[PDB]
Formats: C-alpha cells, structure tokens, sequence
C-alpha cells in the first residue's frame, strides 16, 4: 500500500496519536534506555572548568500507540521532519553550560519505529560540560569528567532512565586526545535528583583521563633543572669576583620566580598546594640557598687565615652537599609523587 | 476520560480562556511567588564586572480559569510544547547582561496544574549577572552579588512578586567555586523599581562571597616577601663591590616593579588604591630605601677613617633595623587588613 | 464587557486596522517622541572603539486607529505577543555593530494605549555602539559617545523623531563606570541624514565621559617616576665603578623602552602623539641624558688633574641639574594638561 | 481609494503575481544596478585577513509584474513585512566569511516601487570580508580591499549585475579608520564566476588604503634606533672595563632579538621578508657587529705597545664609522622604501 | 502555459510527491555524485586542532517523480524558497566541531531539475572541522586534513554517497594560504561508518598541506643561530674578566631558555618531542656547555705556571671545537630532516 497513507494513518488526527501523552498515562513509567556514541572528544580547559564533547545519543523506548502489523516491514525508518509529531523524553544535561544541535546541511536526527513499537531516537550533540577538577597532584593527576543524563519535567513515577545492558558508551576508533589518555572502562552509577518538586530520574556515566608528563617535562620540570644547575655553577666560580656571584645567583632566583609565576599561566585560581607549586617552590629555595650561601662565604672572608680556609671549606662541602640534598629531594618527590596516585 | 480531550476542553477557544489576560484582570494584583535552585555558580570575572549562573527558576501563582474539578488527579503535569497557550509572569533580571534558555533536546521546562487554579512552572536559565564590585580591600575581600527578579510590563497593582516563605534560595549539593567560598545565608529584600511610567515589583536576592587567600599568597605575597628578602641580601655583601650591589640592587628594584605592574593583571582600571596595590608599594619603597642606603654608603665612603667606620655603622644597623621595619609593617598591615573586614 | 472581543475588535481583520500603514497615511507626518533610561553603562574598549549600553527605548506617538471610548479604562496596559499586529516605527542605530533584544523569560516589551489613541511602546536593547574617539590628551581626556536614532525606511515627509520635552534620558540610580566619570548634562541635537534615497529623520545625544587618573598614576606615571629616579641614583656612584654605572644606565634605558611598549598595549594603533606618549619620551631622553653624561664622564676621566676635577664637577653639576630640569618640565607637563582641557 | 486594497490587488493570489518568478521568465536578463553606502569600516586584522564593514546595499531593477497606472502616487514606499512575496535577486558576497541583518528594532529594510515597475530595495549588512595581504613592505603598504556581489542561483542568461552609472560607492561624511586612510577613488571591475554549473554574474568594487607610519614610528622605528645608539655609546667607554661593555653589547643584543620578535606579535606567519624584517635585521647584525668589534678589541689588546694603539685605533675608527654606515643604510633604506611605492 | 502551475502540478499535493520517501522507496539505493568548490580556506589553529572552510557543495542525484516531459526546457532552474519540499539526502560532516548555512541576502543554495528527473543540489557551507595532527617534525611537516561526508539517518541499503568522476575536489583560482601550500593532488576513498544502529555510507577527501619553513627560519632558527654564536662569543674574552663572562654565559642560557618555552607557545600541549624541540634543547646544551667550559677554565686558573696553560689551552682547543661541532650539528639534523620527510 502507499507509504504516504501510513505515515499520516498509524498517528496522526485521523488515528488520534497525541504527542502530550507518555506511551503508557495511568500505569508503569516508561523505561528510556539510553547509549552514546563519542564522536569527538577534546577541547578541555582547566581555567573555563568544562570539556567539550560531541556526541550520538540514542534513547531506545517502547511506545504502544505506534504498534503497527499491517506494514510487512519489521522496522522501518522515517524522516526527522515528523520528529515534533511523536512523543520524545524530555532528557537534558545537567553539568552542560552550552549546548546546541546540528543542522549542518538537514537536522542530524534518525528516527526507527519497529513492530512491536519499539522507538529508536538517535541525535547529534555538541556538549559543553563542566568538570570539577581536583587540581591537586596536577602534573600527575586523573581526572574524572562527569555526564549526567536527566528528565527535566517527569517524575520517577512517570520516566525512568536505563542505561542499556551492551555496549552503553561507545567511542569513535582512532580517537585521540592531545593531552590525556581516556581509559577504556567508563563507569556507569545511578545519580537521582530530589528536588522540592519532586524525584526525577537520572543517569551518570564518568570518565577517567590520565595527564601526560611529556609536556610538562619538556615545559616545566627540565628547565628547572637547569636552573637548580646553574645555581650549582656559582660554586665552582672563585671567591672575589663578587659581581659574577651575585648576578648569577640574582638571575637564577628571578628566572626560578618568573618560571613559578608562569607554571599556573593556564590554571584556575586555587588555593591548595599542587606538585608543581611544590617542586617550584623546592627550586626556589635551593637557588635561594645558593645565594645565602655565597653571601656566607663572602661574609666569613672579610672578616680580617682560619677565615680563609673556612669560607673555602664551605664552598667545598657545598660542591657535594647542594646535588646530593638536590638528589635525595628528586628520589623522595617522585617515589611519593608516584605511589600516591593509585 | 480521554486525556486529550481535557487539554483543549479546560483551557482553548471551546472554553474561552485567554493567555493576553491576568488571571484577575480588574481586582486584586497576581501573587507570583518564586524560589530558585542555583545548579551552578562560576565564571566570576572582575575585569568584565559580571558572573555567570545556572538556575532553575520556580514561579508559583495562583489562576482561577484553569481550575478543575472533574478530573480525579489532584495535582497534574503537563507538556512544555502548550506553553506559548497559557499566561505567565513577564518576568526580567534587570542586571542581566546576555541570558538564553535551554533546548538541548527539548525545552527545559516544567508546568504542573493543581486542582484549585494553582501553576507552577519551572524553567532553566543560564544568567550573565552584572555586579557592582568594591575592590578596595581586593585579596581580602566579601563581594556581594545581587539578582533582581522584575516585571517588565505589570505595574504593581497589576502584577506582584514575592519571594518563598519556606526554601526560597537552594543551591545545589557539592556546588563549589574556584576562587569563592559562598556563604550559606543569602539575603533577601524588596528592591522596587521606580520609572517615569509606573511602579514595577521587584525581588532581590543578593549573595556573598568570600575570596580565598592561598591562590594570591603563592603568587604575589610571597614572591614579594622573597624580592625583599632578596633586596636584605645586599647588607651582607662588602662596601667596595660596587657592580654586585648595583645590580643586586637594580635587578630588585625592576622585578619588584616587574611584580607591582603584573598584580593588576587581570582587573578592571579602577582608580584607588587597594590592599596588594598598599603592598606592593611598601614593598617597592623597602627595595628603594635598600639601594637608597647601599648609595648613602658608596657616598660616604668615598670621601677621603671615621668615613669607614660610619658607613660600615650605617650597614651595621641597616642590618637589623631592615627586617625589624618590615616585620613592624606585616604586623601592622595584616592585623588591620584582618579587622576592618568585620 | 469581554476583554477578550475588545482586543480584536478595536483592531484587526474586523475592524479593518492595517499595520502596514501610517497613522497619517495621507497628511502630516507621524510625530514619535523618544526617551531612554540607562540600566547599564561600560565596556568602553578603546582598541574595538565602541562601547556597550543596556537601555530601555521609549516611543510615543498618536495612533488615531487605535482610539477608543467605550471601554471606561483611560489607559490600559497590552501583552506583547500581540506587538506583531500594530504599526510600529522602523527606528535603528546607525552607529551600532551589534544589538540584540531581550527573551529572558518572555519578550522584555510594554505596550499602553491611551483614550485619545497615544501609544507609548517600551522595549529593552543591549547596543554595541562604535565612538570615534580622539586620543589625543589619553590619559586626560573628555570623551564623547554619541547615540543617533534614525528610521531607515520612512522619509521625513512621513515620519519625525523627537525627543521628550522633559527626560529625555535617565539614568539609573547608583550606576558607576570603573573608568570613567558619566557627566550629569547630555547635549541633545538634530541629525539629519541626507542620501540619494532621500531625507531621513534622525535624533542624535551625547555623552560626556571623563577618564580618571588613578590607574594611571598608578601604573605607567609613578613607576616612570621611580625609573628617572632611579636613573637619579647614578649620579651618587663613584666613577671608576664602570660595570655598576653602565650596567645601572642600560637597565634603566630597557626598563623605558618596555614600559613606554607597554604603555600603548591597551589602545589602538593611532598615529599621533599622545600625552601619555610625550610622558615616556621625555623620561626615555632623561635616562638617555643620564647615561650619556656617564659616558662624558668616563671618556673625560680617561684623558690623562685637571680632567679628575672637571669630571667631577660634571657630576656635580648634574646631581643638582637633573631633578631641577625634571621639576621643571613636570611643572610645564602638569600646567599644560591642566589648561588646554577646558 | 483604500490603501489596505492596493497591496493585495497590484500583487498576490488575486492579481497571480509569483515571487518565484523572474519579472521577464523567457525573455533578456533581469539587469539589476546595486550601489552602496559606507556606514563603517574597520577592525582590519591582519592576522585573521579581513575586514568588517557596515553597509547600506540598494539594489534597483525593473519588474514589469508590478507596474501600476490607477494610483496617482508616482513612487510609493512599502513595509518591510511583505519582502518574503515579492521577488528579489539572490546576491551573496563571495569573499565573506560571516554576515549578518540587522533587526534591532524592525527590519532594517526598504522597498520603493515606482510606476513604471522600477523596484528599489535597500539593505542594510554587516559583512566580515577576507582580504588576499600582500604583506610585503609592511610598514609603508597599500593594501587592497576586495568586494564581489555575486548571483548564486541565477545564470548570466537570467540574471545580471551592473554597477549604478552616478555614485556607485559612497562613503558617510567623517568616516576616519585609526590605521588607514581610505582613498577617495574606488575601482569598479567586472568579474566573472565560471564554474560546472554555469557562467554567474559578478561585480567587483575594491578600496585602496594606506597605512600610517606614526604608530609603526613610535613602536619599532624608533626604539631600535635608541637601541643602536645605545649600542653605539659602548665605543666611548674604556678598554679595561670587560664586565660594562660585555654586559652593555649583551643586553643591547637581547633587547634587539625581542623587538625583532615582537614585531611580528600581530601579524600572520607569512614566510617572506618584509620591510620591518629587513630593518629588525639589519640593527640587530649592527649591535652584532659592536659586540664583536669590542670582541675584536680584547682580543688584540691582551696579545702581549703596538697593540695598545692598534686597538684604540680600532675603537677611533668604530666611532666615526658605526654611525656613518648606519646612516648611509638609513638613507638608502628610506629612499628605496619612498620609491617602489609608487 | 503558466510556469506558476507547472511547479504546483509537477509536484507537491495535486500530483502526490511525498518529501519524506525516497526516490525508489522499495528497490536499489539511491546514488547521489558529490562533489565540492572551495571557496576559501584558511584558520588552521594548531591549538583548537581545527580549520575553517568555505565550500560549494554540489549533490547530484536520480529522482524519478521529478521527471518531466511536457515542458520544453531541458533543465530548470527553481527558487530555494521550495528546497524545503523535496526529498534531500541527509548528509553531514562527520569530524565538523561548528557549521552554519548562508542567509546574507537571501538562501545561498541552487536547486536544477533535468527533464530524465535529475537533480542538482548546490549549496553554500562554511565548516570548522577537526583536523587530528602530528605534531612530530613540526616546522618541517606536511598534515593531512580530512572531509568526511556521511549519512545521518539512512542505510547503505537505503543511500549511498559517491565521488563525481570529472573534478570532484575543485579549488578558487587564485587561493592561497599564508602558513601552507595546499597540493594539487586530494586523494578520495571510501570512508564506511559501522555503529549499532546499522552502516552508514560514507565518502572521504584529504588534502595535503606543507608548511613554509621562513617563518620559522625568521622567528625560532636564525635568532637561536644567533644565540649560539654569542655564546661563541664568550671564548675570545679574556680569562681574569668573570663578570663579563658569566654574565655572558647566564643571560645567553637565560634567553635560550625563554625562547625555548616561546616556541610552543601556538602549540597544543603534545606530549612528544618535536623538531624545534630537539633543535632548542641541543642549542640550550651548547650554550651550556660553553658556560660550563668557562667555569672549568676558571677552576682551573685558580689552582695556585702549567695551569695558566692548560687553561689557555682549553680556550684554544674550545674556540675551534665548539662552532666545527654545531657545524657537524647542523649539517646531520638538516640532512636527517630533510630525508625522513619523503
Ligand atoms: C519499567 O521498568 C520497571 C522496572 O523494571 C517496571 O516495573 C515492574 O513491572 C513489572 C511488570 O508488571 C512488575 O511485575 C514489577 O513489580 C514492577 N517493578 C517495579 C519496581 O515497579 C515497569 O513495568 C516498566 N514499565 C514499562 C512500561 O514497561
Ligand atoms: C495578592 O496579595 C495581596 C497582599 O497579600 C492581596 O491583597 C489583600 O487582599 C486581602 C483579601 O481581600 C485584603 O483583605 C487586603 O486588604 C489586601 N491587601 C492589600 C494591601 O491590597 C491580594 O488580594 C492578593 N491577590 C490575589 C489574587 O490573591
Ligand atoms: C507633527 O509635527 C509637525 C510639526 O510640529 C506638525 O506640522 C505642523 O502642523 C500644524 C497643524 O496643522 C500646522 O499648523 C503647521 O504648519 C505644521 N508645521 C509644519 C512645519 O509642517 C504635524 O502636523 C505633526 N503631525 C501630526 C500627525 O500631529
Ligand atoms: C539587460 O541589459 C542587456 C544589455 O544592455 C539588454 O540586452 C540588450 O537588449 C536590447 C533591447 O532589445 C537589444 O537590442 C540588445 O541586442 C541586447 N544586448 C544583448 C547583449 O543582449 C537586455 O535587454 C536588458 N534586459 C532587460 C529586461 O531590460
Ligand atoms: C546505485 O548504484 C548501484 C551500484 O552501481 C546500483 O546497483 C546495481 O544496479 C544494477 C542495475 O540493476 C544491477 O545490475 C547491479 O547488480 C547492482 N549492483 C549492486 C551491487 O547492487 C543501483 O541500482 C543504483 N541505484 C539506482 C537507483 O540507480
């Protein structure tokens, strides 16, 4: 028979369908099970607190009004322009700032109505979603972004939300993140909102991301090594040349400070210590010592022989006394910066 | 019943209800009573005088022409989609700089119908709030953000706006900020907006927030204190280096300038003075007054014995009266930056 | 009688009311009487050259259609969902790059119509509007904004733009600009806009804004001040120190040179000298003069008695001339930039 | 007779009028003469390569469908509500990257219609244009800005745009750009769009402008030239102070490698040479060419009489000869800079 | 006849064409030939991993409802006002982040029907579409961005996407891109999207983009060239001179390590390295060296006749070894990154 006729004959005025009623009024909530399909993953800024996400969104309900036999297809397809004449959960994000659809060249929409009445309702969502962020351990740190899938307007009693048994977040083969390495086991919980309206059903799925060491070694950790060394060079430099002391420890500190300063360039404002803000401080303090040291050495020397050889046992003792303090603190920092993380 | 026949059979052109109409058109004004849940705060920018929110905003009110009495269920939902066909409040937030709704699969919308008239309708906003910031006191300071709910078109003795006896701001749980810890109290009060055309009702709340210290302790209080400290060096260095307490000087003196100029980084151009702009001076008037006195003794020992051993007195004191000053004026300054705050 | 038949019965389809059309289609041209209320006043950007304003744009004008006797109401308030169906004027900015209106909760929009057919049409805008600023005078400087309200489409034998005899603009209570100083007077003129299409009414007000100092002082004049001070210093070292009065002499140049970098980094790329601009060169010359007469110094040291005591005279001359011929040009700076502004 | 019944009688249903429809279907090219009025221009980036302009578009062509003879108005105007039904040529920009209308109180259009059937309308846009920078001499540059209107659906044998014979562009009274100046002449061409599908008309106008050299004076011009002279005072200072005239050429160079840097800040990665490159890189080789002439001085001097003189005179040459070089480059440089120009 | 009613009878509700079925509903898959005109290219940020293009994209494809015989013209043009009641294939960019359509005088889109019932589909799409990077070998790279066209909503059995055979990829005369050179050759292949909800077809284009090497020869390899050198500088300075030289050594090592942390400042934070990367650590490690050198010499120097002459040896042997091994340096990294790129 003419496809045209029962597209407008299964639902519509003439059959009586009303897209206001969950499938089932006066009886059992309807179940949505829901899946996603990661797209594209990416854009996460610590300073704006969110991640961008796109996504497919698949909600699978059964609806008993759009039962149909008469059609010997099994399942069969629609066009999306009918979409706001059937009967769609009213799911939102909760942890999303902005969000929008895509209507890039048609609405990115797939509609499947099977025999039974079974509805599969696929979309296309680009998700901006805000992640609180344990800023702690931060060169060394897993992070757990959160997404949580809600019914704005239905209670419990009314739609539940499932996540489905095979396969519920799937990600795009090939998918790469330039800074983090998303885990393959996604973990599923049942989040539920209770609110002065009512309890409205939800679901949370979180991901963990593991921080790569590359580009902050590369940034941040060897040329404050380098700098650590080149306070450890003033002690191979004679006693009286004053200035060549004094300006390398003076530059040593003030590039130590500028790197401190420039380690939280692309960070929020938080008040707790992190890795980073202790081994820049530890940096600090060793170049900082140095200096103390040199000005020791040069205080003990104009205090006109036992002078003389004092202030050069100093600087001796100091030779193999600043890498080795410098060595320990290295083994210690990444033993427990290494075991605390599990 | 059938439930699609009491949709259109309560309220539409068969009953003659009008959305253009108050619920009371000549009579007493509409009571909206409202309350809002803050799913999340952030994005506080001081140089852009504004923060971003999330809420969901809860308008209760009182509408004789939907009443019901026929239907068994005391309380009832509806769908989103039937909005445009029912009158609500024209409510506004008169400080409000950018704001859009929800619709990231469906309206983000909520309509319940009670049995004797009563409407709740509950939407989701996401606010760009202009606030009024007093940035003297600036690290150690309360801001108070308000919100002002108004009627753009009802005048007061049209329409009224009143705030929830019982939960009239709730914020959601774990909800925490970067840079601000949110007092729990939140204050409420009758703002009343006053025009050439008439009297417009009005609610306000207004929230206070308390900036955390340990994000401006790490990077500007003590690389400050380190730079003076630095500046200290220079007493322990001996009179006749001329190039090396110079430069330790000039270098101090720069970075500490470097610092002063780089703390009002990102903050609007006000133009008094705050708490770090204080400090930052004090600390830059130490690091001058050190090159200041290093100069005093070059000059005094220039002047060819008693020259020697006056200008060797002058670092001698310099030496504790240096510290001593500095340590005067944290204890000054800290004491009545953590008094007036009160 | 029924509120609901009044509103389609003064106008519409039944009446025979036409929004397309004038209310003095063949006759005198439509009279509309503007006025603004201020919400909000800032970003000024220099660097964009325009500035955001959030107003509430007030029209009134006499609609002869729209007059009623029969309802005993004298003035009766409308909803804005009808606002479609009137004929409104085609007013626009010509000076804006971007504008956009209200839909917060519902369209920020008010509508009264009176007896005698006066309509007064409230609306809410956010305007991005572009000023031409001069930069001469920069941190001294009276700037104007100016606001043009044009219709587009309608010649002035058609329709007139006024503004209110009395408020013509008001701004809210307590608004404040962190940057400037909003004066209490704003000029109104007459625009006119004259294009090959035809004559165009135009009503065009300004704003004086007034920059203060206080951020300027702070930031670029008092830092420049401790530089020249600083480049004052040398003149009290001794003069076989070479290191410490070249290397004191080059620091103070680069620190000059990136401050007066720095000081334009904020603004746009004009091409005339500014106050500010004049302030860094002439600092800029004195640390130059100040390192140029160390360099006198030393090549007239180097010559070899009567050398010693005349490089030593230079620098004492200079001790006592530098500060003086820099009190003087600050005298001249600050008379000359306090005069010329009125 | 009754203005409401010309609207719908010169065109619509009853009169068969179809807004699908060329005003000659089978039969010459519609010729459609456009001209435009420069509200703003500006915010001329060079780094994303385009410029935002503000325009007025008029377009005028004759549709002989909508001729009248019974109204005794020879030119009459209309509402912009009824654009959506009559027909109206689909002109697009094809350098454009984003534009938008404009909406801010109405509909930012006008529609004229004469007796004869000339129809002129007027649009008023918001167009971000690419821009093709020939980034070479990049201070002293004429750059040119390109506009093509084009048709996107309509053929050469339907559709065709000609440029208006009496002002074709023109510009609004005091338009100033803070970077350029805006030559009075424009220069109108015919391009011509050929692709698979067909052969599309096409207009072309482009704008000349000149940058201005006083901000490219007061940043990098300027200061490299203090930097040199600066470089140049080290010939003055005495042979035995190392520390002065290494620290003196070594600071110079570093000063000189970040002005070469951050000239470049805002501009795009071109990858050839420009006239600030060339400048930049020649006042670097001249401060080179110091440090190593004074390289060449310690060199020769530590070599033990004869050596003594041999390097003063080194240093006597240098004196006359670092300047006078570097003003035979500056001559030369400006004169084959003001001449290719042209 | 009326070419008002052949639109209406061909199609629409009179002849019963359904936009919502398929050209061959129940039968072979449609075969729709694309193919794209890019228009503009450009934006490629390395940071955001994605690039901006403006495309024509062309859709041919069979419809045997839209077949004509009656009319007399082999192919017609349409208006883009009925492109919303035809049936349009469903495609989508499947790695686009943001797109949007054209409006900006009217829809930029060209609909033509053949009389055998082809159709012709262009339209006009500006797209961000993520490029995946890598960023190994950076400034002497070539990347591959990729197209990728999809079917949101129909099975391989349903639609099937295919590559035109003449000019699939065409490119505007004249494009050209300030940072690549786009190749000639675009290499085409069948991309095929399998998910849980079926397989989807697919099609795939990728260009091949080379980076130009004078941009990074101006900003990161000539001024580290130059850096290297003046570390060179360091061995024809006297020995007893220690300010001199190490200060040299510290403000050379300071500066190579600014510029090195400069490098990646455009750069997404990868976390492999790179060859500017390895080109800045290797120069950081000479000048390193050449400051650790001096600090030998000066070790060396102070053992107190032999070491005064090995110490002048050292210098000796150092003035022609260091420049012969960043020679040899140079010659392999050039050669190594000029062969593995083939
Ligand atoms: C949605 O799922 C719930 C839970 O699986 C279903 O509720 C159960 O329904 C069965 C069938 O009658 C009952 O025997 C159970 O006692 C119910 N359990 C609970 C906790 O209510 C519900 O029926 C499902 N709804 C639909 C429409 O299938
Ligand atoms: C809205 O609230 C106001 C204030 O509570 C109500 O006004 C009062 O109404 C009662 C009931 O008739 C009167 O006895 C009081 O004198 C009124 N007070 C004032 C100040 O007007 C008003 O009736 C409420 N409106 C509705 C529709 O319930
Ligand atoms: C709009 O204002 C103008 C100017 O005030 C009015 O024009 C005057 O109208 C009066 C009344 O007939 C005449 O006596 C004057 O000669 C007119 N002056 C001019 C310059 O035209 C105009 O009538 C007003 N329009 C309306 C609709 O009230
Ligand atoms: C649009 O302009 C073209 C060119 O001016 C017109 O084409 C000419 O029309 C005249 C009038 O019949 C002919 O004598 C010429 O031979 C035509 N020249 C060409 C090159 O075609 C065209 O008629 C105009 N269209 C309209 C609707 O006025
Ligand atoms: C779309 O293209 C496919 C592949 O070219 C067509 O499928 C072939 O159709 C011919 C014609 O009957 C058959 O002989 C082949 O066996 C088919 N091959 C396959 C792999 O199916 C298909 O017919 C085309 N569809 C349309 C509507 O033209």
């Amino acid at each position: 028979m003419s496809p045209s006729d029962f597209l407008d004959k299964l639902m519509g005025r003439t059959s009586g369908y009303d897209a206001r009623i969950r499938p089932n009024f006066k009886g059992p909530p309807v179940n949505v099970t829901c899946n996603i399909f990661i797209n594209s993953f990416g854009s996460i800024a610590e300073t704006t607190m969110d991640y961008r996400v796109n996504i497919f969104l698949r909600q699978k309900w059964n609806d008993p009004r759009l039962a149909y036999s008469e059609y010997p297809d099994d399942s069969l397809d629609l066009d999306p322009s009918m979409l706001d004449s059937i009967w769609k959960p009213d799911l939102f994000f909760a942890n999303e700032k902005g969000a929008n659809f895509h209507e890039v060249t048609t609405d990115n929409k797939l509609l499947r109505i099977f025999k039974n009445g079974n509805v599969l309702y696929s979309i296309r969502l680009t998700l901006t979603l805000s992640c609180p962020m344990d800023l702690k351990n931060f060169p060394m740190d897993v992070q757990t972004c959160i997404m949580q899938l809600e019914s704005f307007g239905y209670t419990m009693n009314d739609l539940i939300f499932e996540w489905q048994d095979e396969a519920p977040v799937q990600v795009a083969e090939g998918l790469t993140l330039p800074q983090f390495l998303l885990k393959e086991e996604k973990d599923l919980r049942y989040c539920t909102k209770h609110y002065n309206t009512g309890k409205f059903t939800c679901i949370e799925v979180r991901f963990h991301l593991e921080r790569q060491m590359g580009y902050y070694l590369i940034q941040m950790y060897i040329p404050s090594l380098l700098i650590v060394i080149l306070s450890w060079v003033s002690f191979w430099i004679n006693m009286d040349a004053a200035p060549a002391r004094v300006a390398l420890g003076i530059t040593t500190v003030l590039t130590m400070t500028t790197q401190s300063s420039g380690s939280r360039a692309s960070l929020p404002k938080v008040s707790y210590v992190k890795a980073i803000d202790i081994w820049m401080a530890v940096c600090l303090l060793f170049v900082f010592s140095a200096l103390l040291e040199y000005a020791a050495v040069n205080f003990v020397s104009r205090q006109h022989k036992v002078f003389i050889d004092r202030a050069k046992k100093i600087d001796t003792i100091s030779r193999a006394c600043f890498p080795l303090a410098f060595l320990i603190f290295n083994i210690f920092y990444w033993v427990i910066y290494k075991i605390l993380r599990h």
